[PDB]
């Protein structure tokens, strides 16, 4: 309608499967593997140090984005949530 499209090529998403869980992920492609991280401890309310993000086979790293890694529109990202001790 007007000028502006329905969608747009920023906007992806990506599936986040854990050991438990599938969650769906509306992410922009250059998010980085930090904003993802924060995005994902809002989402299970996790801190973000609990989390190991890994697509195809590797651990994902803090600064890169997600464009970078490989993870497209429509692909898995796997998530370990390193479980908390009951004390320090």
């Amino acid at each position: 309608s007007g000028l502006v499209p329905r969608g747009s090529p920023h906007l992806i998403k990506v599936t986040v499967k854990t050991p438990k869980d599938k969650e769906d992920f509306s992410v922009t492609d250059t998010c980085t593997i930090q904003q993802l991280k924060e995005e994902i401890s809002q989402r299970f309310k996790a801190h973000p140090d609990q989390l190991v993000l890994i697509f195809a086979g590797k651990i994902l790293k803090d600064p890169d984005s997600l464009a970078q890694c490989g993870v497209r529109d429509g692909l898995t990202v796997h998530l370990v949530i390193k479980r908390q001790h009951r004390a320090m």
